[PDB]
């Protein structure tokens, strides 16, 4: 009968190789790093601009204004406004989550990421969530450059002596923070159940192939996460007991 | 007169062999095991395609994106996606609980069950609840093979010693932290609450009439629940106390 | 002047006796007993079908699965649901409470009450509210016939000595398990509070001219509630108490 | 100057006789008897019917199964619906509280009041609150006279001793049941909170003009409330006490 | 343009046509010169007694209320076809519309002098009966107080302080007045009730239409104070039963 | 790959001069206020009136009747409101919050924000929130902080601090403020309520209109800074009692 066919699949190969190749084809993926990259350096280059000046603004304007490139303008200078505009218009720029073909402000910043970790350092206090506020959380003073979701992007999970996931808890304690002020609805519900509305992206983001675990190694030392004997900086470690 | 007819009735037959046989035939069933086998294999053997090939992809898909194959496609590579696209227009694939003869990504692992408790070994970091989360709450390291609703299928609880309810104990260590990942809302709820929720379609699924006593006690002791001797596991022991 | 006609209304005959008749009239329904028994045997006859058969198949049918044979047929084998879907088409079932010309599995039931106070013996265990959890609650082992809402189509309350008071008490103590069970809703709520919900539409079915109350006292006495000499059983007094 | 001209209006008369002609003019009303007792003898007698046996008939439905004869159709007798659809017909009724020439059942009992208030000693028990519940609120056995709003119109507020004010607050003790029986919104609210709901429409049916003073002394003495040496009844003094 | 907005620092501010300003822009609600007019231009050119005519819509106000359209259905038919004829005449309107916008509430506010004297013959036909308010305070509560609009009689700027003594006199009735309007502020605190009312009051009480002097004469006319602008023994009383 | 041009940007420039510049050309703004101060003088001028006493009139409306000129009409004097009808009509006056080139009340008392300073002192009894009312939550607080456009006068990059200690100031009057005009936040936490207006008043304390040097000249001329930016005693005051 049909049970017997079922019963076959026990004798059925199951190859670790092909089904882990299947795992990454089929995993959450919000957008594609490399396609953005690639959509910045040649819609920017088409439209004859310095498109490595615009990736630098569009992080900016990210950090500062949020993902919402058509509402920001209307509350700016004209002046501001106008490079909006023109950002919105060469980059093609939209609000949210779209298509993998989409480019948005909070994308140019997960995949430019290097950069951004660079100048979460100057604005931290022209931030949503300020510095001084994160630094009252944490105790001791919080690190700038975690201060935004596209941290993850640099986060090895694989890092030995579980390195990794005390980044990702350390991380977890601003993106708490973080959802509160992005989302008020969120500000007096528990920490447990706001922790559980970015787990899977950031996840997705953490476990990213874009970066190699030696190109996050270099990074996170960069900004003083790890150091040179891969240690983990006093504030990191501070910052994931605080998380619970 | 009518009340003549209907007062006739005590005097009419009431089998208990009879009314039992149309109790068991009357009883609650998920969905037709038998039904999504034979239509898998008929719409796969129509489109010339390796049937069996796609029933592993459709279960590695389901394990490690959920059951909404719509959904799933907009946040997936390209290359992933294409594969989605084409399993749906085969298999006429839909989302939730449909119909008897509607094939989702859910009773496919339901229905295959003896290959998807092997696919679960090798994937065990990449499912929604991850293997190394499941060792930490259960203490021991949890058999990998419960760690999807599907395994309820296997179950046999009219096992001697009542060992098939020490399984369905075990399996509900899981189940609780799936609900509380599927559904973030039962996440701050008590644990016999989010118990209550799944308890009916479980025990459904266990007083199955597609594998017999026999092929059950087969494929629990192929994944290493029971020895040919019917003695449960040291970890599934484990689990069933830690369920309380 | 048409005062004088409203006072004229005082020396108007106000007979109790065409009164009451019209009371028994205009009463609420919901359904007429006699005109469902008739479109059973009708409607069965006419597609040549053992109608007799089939109400008892109706009647587990309702008593294990409920009054939604549509909903019960997509959760169930496909060699049940192939009868249940015969039986609507025949029967023209529908589910709730509709029109007086409209049969559902609750009504065939209510109707046929002499046939179902004798399956309700047998299947007590496949009960939604099963019959050991009822002999829990009164003690004494709950009489099996009053384990559902069709059972007040019996009692008969103008019983000397106040017997048939005793009987509704008796029944009630199951029809609040049986609602809190049906309506988790009711679960938290107090005993008085859940008694209202269901304490019209059973008045209605007690009050009921079908069944004569010599008709009542022979299907009383036919399980074992009362005897010949209107004796009603202990375990009847009993669940009376309880009711409290 | 405007201020003079309202200044002006110091002098101006405001004769109490005039004033209270205008009051009772303006006052509220809701529906005109003696519009309604000729409406129901003009359509009655031109559909060729015995008018005086169908006001009886819209009374007694009305007691028993409320002011909405669409709705009740649907859960009543073949015969018994048949009869309200008739009724429907010849006088037009409709639902609810609509114009001054619209029949409604309530209205049709608040007119032939001499007749409802014989009606309700018959039916007492088929009542939306019974008899026996009204007894245990009011601990001495409740008058069945005063069993329903239309029982208003007979109260004599200018009854001398203030007679007419204990009255209607012993007809209040049932108002606020009947209140809370057909709304079950008002069911926990307070009962001065409830009391408020129906005082105005209570008010102008006992401030009517259609009985008079002379009539209204009549139909309370022949119904219990009061003898010819305007004494009350012992129950109806009780009745307004546990009123408050 | 900076420099413009800085010259402004040198622009002068003069006090006294700044408070020309603010008097000629504060709050006045509607203005009673306005409706005092049109009333009498709207009266005259429909050729009507409209000296009469504020009489009745102000009898019409101190016992139906603001709402012409909704008291009319539920009135007599002689009384609903004056009320019709005072819409159509007077651009009656409902609430508190705007400035050019005749209420019935209005009426009685601007002709305050008339309503005065009415409300000593109709006391016991207002929502808050004479005899109720005078168990309240406990003395003979003055009727001529017994409506909102006696607010615009009273005068704040008197000298011992009578006007604010004035003020806590007519706040007792107010207090029970805005619990019979709304009886959602039933239950509420004496307090609680008193800010509702609060700030409307002291704007009507602070009214510009009536002098110190027209105010003096009609506080005069009405027995709260006599020429040597002494206060009447009753307003005393109502103000101390006040702080309850 | 794509992976080399992104991690390239590790040695990319980032200027904490050119990113602060950028961050004060994106910032919120809400309206411009040297459009509004063009537009009232451009509206005004040609329909032949005086200008600068409509914007005197404009501000004492908007400080005693608030932001909706349509509704405020209905409830006041006929010649008063002739007058707020002909304001509507040349300067094309709107309520809420509309686009850059709409002029609003509020926006007309920020922009010309030097007079509307002034003007405070003489009506703070007119006010909603009265100035002996506010005397007894506070010392005499300052009439010219009673009104939430005295943050475009706000210079928070003063030396020792001193800005700070004028938000704080401020802030005192904004809770009453807030609670006055939305009766909802009346019962609400005093932190709760702070948040409310603590991002539009901080885009008007950082806005770029006014020169540090002309909020260090405007706030001498207001007794809040003396020539020698010591602050007065009542502002120090206000500023402790706000926590």
């Amino acid at each position: 009968n049909y049970r017997d066919i079922a019963l076959a699949f026990l004798d059925e190969s199951a190859d670790s190789g092909t089904i882990n190749a299947w795992v990454n084809e089929f995993a959450y993926q919000g957008f594609d790093p490399k396609r953005i990259v690639q959509l910045v350096k040649e819609r920017g280059t088409a439209k004859g601009r310095d498109w490595k000046k615009d990736v630098k603004m569009m992080i900016v304007l990210n950090l500062v204004r949020g993902n919402k490139p058509e509402a920001m303008m209307k509350k700016m200078s004209e002046k501001g406004a106008s490079i909006v505009a023109n950002l919105i218009s060469v980059y093609q720029l939209k609000e949210g989550n779209p298509g993998r073909d989409t480019i948005t402000l909070s994308r140019v910043s997960a995949a430019f990421v290097p950069w951004t970790v660079q100048a979460l350092r100057v604005l931290s206090e022209s931030l949503p969530v300020s510095g001084t506020t994160m630094d009252a959380i944490a105790g001791v003073t919080y690190p700038r450059a975690m201060m935004h979701p596209s941290f993850a992007g640099i986060i090895d999970l694989d890092l030995p002596n579980g390195a990794g996931a005390t980044i990702a808890d350390a991380h977890g304690l601003f993106m708490i923070e973080f959802s509160k002020t992005i989302n008020p609805s969120l500000r007096t519900k528990q920490a447990n159940e706001v922790a559980a509305t970015f787990e899977k992206p950031n996840m997705a983001a953490m476990s990213g192939r874009f970066f190699t675990r030696e190109d996050k190694k270099k990074l996170l030392i960069a900004v003083g996460i790890i150091d040179e004997d891969l240690v983990l900086a006093s504030a990191v470690v501070r910052s994931a007991e605080k998380y619970r």
